[PDB]
């Protein structure tokens, strides 16, 4: 019933090597998209691309924090494939700590990819997206919709992405480029599967669905936000969090 | 066939977004129960859908007695309830100083009590199917209007009831979410003047009122497996309206 | 430095017998206000009133859920004292449970005082407030800014108060009546001091300040919102919660 | 004497809301440190206040080296820091397609980095006094603008940094909050045309731009003992702007 939903659409995915990035690549690919799997590292995106239909997936190296590199990537993709239809700004760096536990370097690391990456990839994709009346889906976070204990820089950066999603949706929605985010809770990885049962129980107590988000469940929302069914959704920061942000913060008794 | 043999109960199904939801869910294989107090209108919609896959209920969802009976009779007759769309709603325009106690009672009865009652009496049945609720809230539940004070109170209640019930029941397999439209082309707004409708085109970044089908599309998505990790969300379907900080355009 | 801030202003306080109501009465009284202590029960408001300066405090019986009684109370107060300057809509009923654990009666009990009380007291005070360019402070709740586990009706009612505060502030702010709320976390009572250390520790873990709100701390915000210092604050739902609603819901690790 | 002998560090203190805060805190007995990159302006404000109770620092708060030195020198010289107002800010108008990488760097440097750096290097000193932070965010950090994309990203970062740092440090006795103004009568907006300013009067329910003193009043309140249980709050000082759901007036 979703067969062909993204037939011959060009989807650029940044952070394509991470768990949400791979799940996105596979979901959009299954619905007919041509995927561009953009990431810093080579092995993960190459492996995913080689698993997808011949001629329908390509991998690129990018540092999304480098505006010159990003401009050149977006123009080459549009040149090589004739079009860009969807940008998934899914690159992400996290560092744990308060501002007293994290360095200027930690700030530059988080800000460069999590903020600058969204600004640069959106600014340089937009001329292509305007031609196709395509869209942008930002990977924001639960951590951009309110604060965390012990991730101050990360919360600042994801806060920037949530409000930039709003501002850009106002600037470009009326010219036919819808701009939205997904705000996932912590996604099931092995950088989460590796946590002790004490720690994974504390996360699950706070989520009414009582488990972590699967990456496929976040990908499903990204695909929906890029679909014609989302024609009137613009500037939205969609919580994909099992209820996490629906709480006023009071404990579950 | 996304909703093949799923029983979908839709309040306010005789017109507008409820009708559009009936047609969308019915197209995807649902059996639709169409609840409305507009008897002629909801009968016509039910009769337009595939034989044996649509039934109309003449009901005022403000009436807990009538709501409890409907949800139990539907469950008995069709053996299940999978989806509840709490969509039925009325609007009145004005500040509290320009709208009566009776106006308040009508707004609260349909827009707050209808949602509470329908949720409360559908829930035992949705728990059996790991079904879901989609509330029709509004942009006017996420923030205030000039000149719809009672409506804003009601839709405000719907937005936060969505969150609380999502925490209560999500763990037992019942997702509860809302859609929050801005202006939609329906009977609710077809009497509003061009002066006000034109300013909605300025305040909505997409530059137009929504079609009722564009909101039905999101109701279908929220009831779908692709929304399996969306719970307690008040989804704006507003073209950007609530994304604005309230400021006019800076340039 | 606050001496005289509310000199000869008439402050109507509903739920004047509860802990926030008494703390409000005392705070506004100390700054020169004439207080009207409106509540269902007699003993508490009589005791507070008798503790305050002669001629500067009166107690009334009211059911804020009764629109006829409320209209008559507001007109008699304005008639007797010549003016109303401030309305504190501080009446409150709570019942614990999901919608499956709470009855239609429980819904009518919560809705009548927590919603209807704010609508009725605001509608009937407003003609008086317009004459003095006074204001309204609603006692909303943390529970009106997001959901709780096990208080579904309460969250619906406080949600209504938070958004009604917004709508009314838009309707009346420009005519000189500012309308705001306070959104307290659970306030220290003996209906909280009576809870076991297991249960009070769970509440405190979720509040960065690591303790419950004192009623005086909520009263201080109500007085600020009614002051000339709050001249540009309108339609605001002020969290008085030690950080509770600043959290995205993630656990503290 | 609410701030008698309290050391209050105020960035952007040479003009507008920072200047108004300097005068308000100084009136209530504070010793004010006035940090600004506009040397003439901040010197004039400092010289206008009581002798021995005001000092100007010529600084670009985007520069972490300069910020760390200032906070340590202030603490050494005056023996304490009680309050930090992260107020310094710049604005640029346009979408990302109409504003340059350099524009972004200038906005991010002052509006995001300045706040991060000033907070980070003031904090050890505020922990000693159980002091507080008040950030100047904006209505444009709580929602989006048409035509201020970079500014909205920056103020968005400030709003959520306020929340995270409030959770990190509130327990150690350091409250962190923000004020979120709509239009204020300052150098920042004195170049904006009447067409845009008049529409702010429509979108602000109070019907006027704020005086800078009306925001300084709230900064003083948030640094006061009366705000002892307010933490991680982004307080709108906007006359109702963000209370709106985005809709134009219904009647
Ligand atoms: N149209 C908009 O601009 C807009 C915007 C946001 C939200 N909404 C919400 O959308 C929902 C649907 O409204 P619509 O715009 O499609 O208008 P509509 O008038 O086309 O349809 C509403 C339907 O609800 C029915 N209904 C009303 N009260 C009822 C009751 N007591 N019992 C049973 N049925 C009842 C009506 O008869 C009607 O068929 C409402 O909850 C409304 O508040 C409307
Ligand atoms: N004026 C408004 O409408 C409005 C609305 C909401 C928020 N704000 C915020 O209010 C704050 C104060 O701005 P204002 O309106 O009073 O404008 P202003 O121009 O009157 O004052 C801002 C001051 O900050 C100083 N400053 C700027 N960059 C600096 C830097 N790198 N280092 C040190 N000092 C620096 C400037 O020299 C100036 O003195 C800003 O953060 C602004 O974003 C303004
Ligand atoms: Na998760
Ligand atoms: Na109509
Ligand atoms: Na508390
Ligand atoms: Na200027």
């Amino acid at each position: 019933y979703f067969q062909g939903r993204f037939d011959n659409k060009v989807v650029v995915i940044t952070g394509a090597g991470n768990g949400m990035g791979e799940a996105a690549a596979r979901r959009f690919s299954a619905e007919g998209a041509i995927v561009v799997l953009a990431d810093w590292a080579k092995e993960a995106v190459d492996k995913v691309a080689a698993s997808l239909p011949k001629g329908r997936a390509m991998a690129v190296h990018i540092d999304v924090s480098d505006h010159v590199a990003v401009e050149k990537m977006m123009n080459e993709v549009a040149e090589k494939l004739g079009r860009i239809d969807v940008l998934l700004n899914n690159a992400g760096v996290h560092v744990a700590g308060s501002v007293l536990e994290t360095s200027i370097d930690d700030w530059r690391r988080i800000a460069g990819v999590d903020i600058d990456g969204v600004v640069f990839c959106s600014k340089f994709a937009l001329p292509h997206l305007l031609k196709t009346k395509g869209c942008i889906v930002n990977t924001a976070s639960q951590s951009g919709l309110g604060g965390d204990w012990g991730a101050a820089y990360y919360c600042a950066a994801k806060g920037a992405v949530v409000n930039l999603t709003r501002a850009m949706a106002l600037d470009h929605g009326g010219d036919g480029v819808r701009i939205n985010s997904v705000c996932p809770s912590l996604v099931k990885t092995n950088m989460t599967n590796g946590w002790p049962q004490e720690i994974r129980d504390k996360f699950n107590e706070r989520i009414a669905l009582g488990r972590a988000a699967e990456p496929e469940e976040v990908a499903a929302v990204m695909a929906f936000l890029a679909s014609d069914d989302a024609s009137f959704i613009n500037g939205a920061n969609i919580p994909v969090d099992g209820g996490a942000t629906a709480s006023d913060g009071a404990p579950k008794i």
